[PDB]
């Protein structure tokens, strides 16, 4: 049947009220109510400059929506696939199952792509743009996104399409009539953390995340495709890795489907960024090649923090010659990115101490066997991994590692440099290392695990009780954890921000709840920085919920449907 | 390419050791090994009775499979659809993209269902089945499954899928080749609780659940399909509910839907068991009816534990007709259940008291307003509901009730009978209340919050943190919980436990994560009891996430797929 219910804004509050026949005013539907009684409307993220929504709404006939790019230039292939999508993102406005009526007003589209040759990935990039929205005679609709990039201009349609509100009432799409925006992201890196080695990702499930992550506008696709549990990573240089290394035959990640996903990646404004951890972190795929130590090592807790354990033997010179060659391979499939995570988390002394080979590798340089000894041997490694990664890519290009031991600010100089090195922070945002780390010269990105990490909170994998970073992280803490709070007048160096998802209890299976919809507080959070706190996006959050699930994202329910049909009712 | 690994028993662990080919010994595959070298092979859950597997797998053919029914009845289209399904749970075995060579043996399998004509559920059901596989002739092979009634045939057929692998090394379906099984569950209620008030699940979704629910032998499905939040329930009789009630017009369970559930639920060995919660637990679709107080009252946390409050007018008399009506209703398309729920939980005393009606009604009774003034109001409420729900199913019938206030063995003879009502209990599995109601005669149906609550541990849905009842209940601690423990003496008073998954953070999106493989732990416990605890059980539950993985349910991640390929690596 017919929604009996109509919707009317009272105190920025949509309140459901009964449609009732004697009354000569006119219904609004609720996502029409949102619009307007919402400080910024259906939006999300919320723009950074003008937000002028108007007052009005105006009846738009789906099948009459044109595209015209105004400028040409090397993007044009982009531009042309963007512009492909975005009627298909137009309906998402409406409910699976729902037919608008075919009549209303046509709209025209026009892009304007300023720097239509730019397509490179870099920090430096410009992602802002310009949207108007205003009436075109009599029967039309000019809308206009004017861009510095193809970024900025994909954004911009990523924002014009949130414009759009179904009247399920009357079966009538709708759009936003006047409209004035400009808006650019705070920070630059706007990132999630895929953990491919832990468990497998179907290649189609890393695309749907992409889809979602440019919903939203994060760019940053980190994927950390190896550990010590796997190596799905097809190399062709050194083929046994991924042969040895593999889950499964079919458990692989290979040259085109990269290439496809890097392309994917492109078309959406999203860094495909490949990780390879060392020199821990390694084990499958090693089997036979001399170059690791304690794989599998038992018992466990001796030698490294989660199974199994395994560590690269820095003291072999043929490693060298291995990760020259993994490292190629990934640049030359991972070929938009403009950055290299190498890793550098938890590195055991221990393990290393229990080899032979290794101490009589030290005895021969002078060096003792005590801690500050191997951090001796951990530069010695990512000094000459370092050189190769150089050599791969062709160029130096900026290199991330995790905080460490090594990273600890106190000796950080003694083994990088702030312009080569970028630093992940896993800690929590009130911890020492990170003001330290700032009044060095450091650049940022934040991952701390007390509010980004997105696996924690479910049950023990080893063991019982939980997992180890439990409890489990709500949107409203991801929402509130703000890198300007976290570093205050260094917030330049402040790159942005990362969520992890870390996949010992995660996979294609669970991929989408475990990111939507709690990524898109991170989005939010790195495009705006609001002063104002979770309670304030409450309602379009719920909204953006709806959105993803419309695009066939299984993400998480958040509160009872009840509650976004009845805003304010639920509180505490 | 080819999987290039092998497996061996070792001291109850299949330990991954290199194919190599300067060898005489046939190599095995991962499942191969997993079925010989585990205590219970692959099954999920574990027999009672004879488990013997013997020692060899052999080749089998399936496009040879076929299907014989000894003994026609009644339940012959069921036994026939159950045949049906039989390949289908044959081919699960094989991963998705992955064909077997078409040679082997046939398999002939004879059903031989002792009662054909019995198909009504009940606490009192046979469940039970016998199963023997063995060689017939020179190619083939004879698989026999004996029962009492349809329903211990058909967990039989479930059983003996659980019979076959894949041998990913060769290509080839491989199956058990002599078994000798015999089983019955050691509880008549295996249940999970799915609300659909709170937020809405899709029928393709409710069918789904069914179908995992089936493969693991969980046989009771409870439908609390109404709550203060929507009504879904699509009532001919009272239309303006639903209609009113609905999260939207989409949004309902139409008669013919709850029929298709209901049936698709019959021949999957599945009571439908439905719910109306009262005199609590009512609000929308109530509208403009009068029958209700309290609705949205505000502030909420004065007069209900969640928001939205309301609680039905017991002092109406109209409103009995209304319910009688409902129950009639439900009763015609719920007509396999055997039981009837009626909630029963978390009465309002303020709520009550805010109104005048009830106030003035309560005056004239010689009652005061004190709180045990409120209880002759609930059972006044509860005798003449209960009155309507043996009309409406023609019989009386047993009865359900949450434990709460009302409950409290204490006086609760003064408002039930053992006889009537049967008690469902989400208290802490240690609680008093549950040996006084244990020596008061009652039966019991074990939901405790601090196990058995599948909702629990993620981010909170009024404020911030997290929900009531985090934090998550990972599956080592649902397999442990055990009714055996939490009775003692009493245990065959317990009819058995349920799952419990309510929806305000729950929803069709979510539904295949909440439950699995979780609820397979509750499946164990209720038809096996285990002496043991559930690293005995750990590894089988590893392989049945897989199963429910290949079946297309998005079962939760428990560990890295590199831990079930080692076994013994990953502990704590
Ligand atoms: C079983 C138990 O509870 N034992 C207690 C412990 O409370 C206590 O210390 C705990 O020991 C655990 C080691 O078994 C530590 O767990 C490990 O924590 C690290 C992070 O420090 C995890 O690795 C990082 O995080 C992600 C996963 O979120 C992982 O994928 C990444 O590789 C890694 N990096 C982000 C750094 C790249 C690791 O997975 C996890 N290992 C597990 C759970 O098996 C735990 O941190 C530690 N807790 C504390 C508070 O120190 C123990 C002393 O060892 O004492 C026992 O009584
Ligand atoms: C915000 C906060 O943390 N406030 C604290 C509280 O610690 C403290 O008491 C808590 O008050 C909450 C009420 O707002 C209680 O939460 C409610 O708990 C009930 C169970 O008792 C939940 O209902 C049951 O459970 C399921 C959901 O799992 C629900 O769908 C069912 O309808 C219902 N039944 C199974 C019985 C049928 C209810 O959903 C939940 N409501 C919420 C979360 O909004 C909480 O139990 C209570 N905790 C304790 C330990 O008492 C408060 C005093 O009120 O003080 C504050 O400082």
């Amino acid at each position: 049947e017919d929604v009996v219910w109509r919707w009317s804004c009272d105190n920025g509050k949509c309140v459901k009220l009964k449609n009732d026949p004697r009354s000569s005013e006119p219904a609004l539907s609720l996502e029409a109510c949102k619009m307007f009684c919402n400080e910024y409307g259906l939006l999300w993220p919320r723009p950074t400059g003008e937000a002028d929504l108007g007052n009005f709404l105006s009846k738009i006939n789906l099948n009459s929506i044109e595209v015209k790019i105004l400028k040409k230039g090397a993007t044009d292939d982009l531009m042309e696939a963007a512009a492909k999508r975005f009627k298909e993102q137009v309906s998402l406005a409406i409910p699976r199952g729902s037919t608008p009526k075919l009549t209303g007003k046509a709209v025209d589209v026009y892009l304007v792509n300023e720097n239509p040759n730019e397509k490179a990935f870099s920090l430096e990039m410009d992602e802002s743009y310009g949207l108007r929205v205003s009436p075109s005679g009599a029967d039309r609709v000019n809308a206009t996104i004017t861009a510095n990039s193809f970024f900025g201009m994909r954004h911009g349609l990523e924002t014009l399409s949130q414009l759009f509100v179904f009247d399920d009432i009357r079966d009538h799409l709708l759009m936003v009539r006047d409209v004035n925006i400009s808006d650019k992201p705070v920070y630059p890196y706007r990132g999630i953390l895929l953990d491919t080695a832990r468990n497998y990702y179907s290649i189609e499930s890393i695309k749907r995340t992409i889809e979602a992550m440019a919903a939203v506008k994060l760019n940053t696709f980190h994927w950390h495709i190896t550990d010590s549990q796997s190596f799905p990573f097809v190399t062709t240089k050194r083929p046994n890795l991924y042969k040895f290394g593999a889950l499964s035959p079919q458990k692989v990640y290979t040259k085109a489907a990269i290439r496809e996903v890097v392309r994917f990646g492109l078309e959406r404004g999203v860094r495909v960024l490949p990780e390879f951890d060392a020199p821990a972190h390694v084990g499958e795929g090693w089997q036979d090649t001399d170059l690791t130590v304690c794989f599998k090592a038992e018992p466990w807790k001796s030698y490294c923090v989660e199974p199994p354990c395994g560590q690269l033997n820095p003291t072999k010179d043929e490693l060298y010659q291995y990760l020259e060659d993994i490292y190629s391979d990934m640049a030359e499939v991972f070929d938009t990115t403009d950055i290299f995570h190498m890793g550098g988390d938890e590195v055991s002394e221990a393990c290393w101490n229990s080899s032979d080979s290794i101490q009589n590798f030290m005895m021969q340089n002078r060096w003792d066997l005590d801690k500050e000894s191997f951090l001796k041997l951990w530069n010695y490694f990512q000094q000459k991994a370092q050189d190769k990664a150089y050599k791969a890519f062709g160029k130096k290009l900026p290199l991330i590692l995790w905080t460490s031991t090594l990273t600890n600010y106190k000796h950080i100089d003694d083994y990088l440099n702030k312009d080569d090195y970028i630093i992940q922070v896993w800690t929590t945002g009130v911890d020492p290392q990170i003001k330290g780390l700032l009044e060095k010269g450091y650049r940022l990105i934040m991952s701390n695990y007390d509010a980004l990490y997105f696996d924690c909170g479910y049950g023990a994998w080893v063991g019982a009780g939980n997992n180890w970073c439990s409890p489990y992280i709500g949107w409203q803490k991801v929402y509130d954890n703000s890198p300007a709070v976290i570093a205050l007048e260094h917030r330049d160096q402040v790159l942005g921000g990362e969520a992890a998802l870390w996949s010992e209890q995660s996979d294609t299976s669970t991929l989408d709840g475990r990111l939507w919809p709690r990524a898109a507080a991170l989005a939010e959070r790195l495009w705006a920085e609001p002063a104002t706190s979770w309670q304030d996006a409450e309602y379009r959050m719920l909204h953006i919920r709806e959105r993803l699930v419309r695009m066939g994202i299984q993400a998480e329910s958040l509160q009872p449907e009840w509650c976004y049909q009845n805003e304010g009712y639920c509180y505490s």
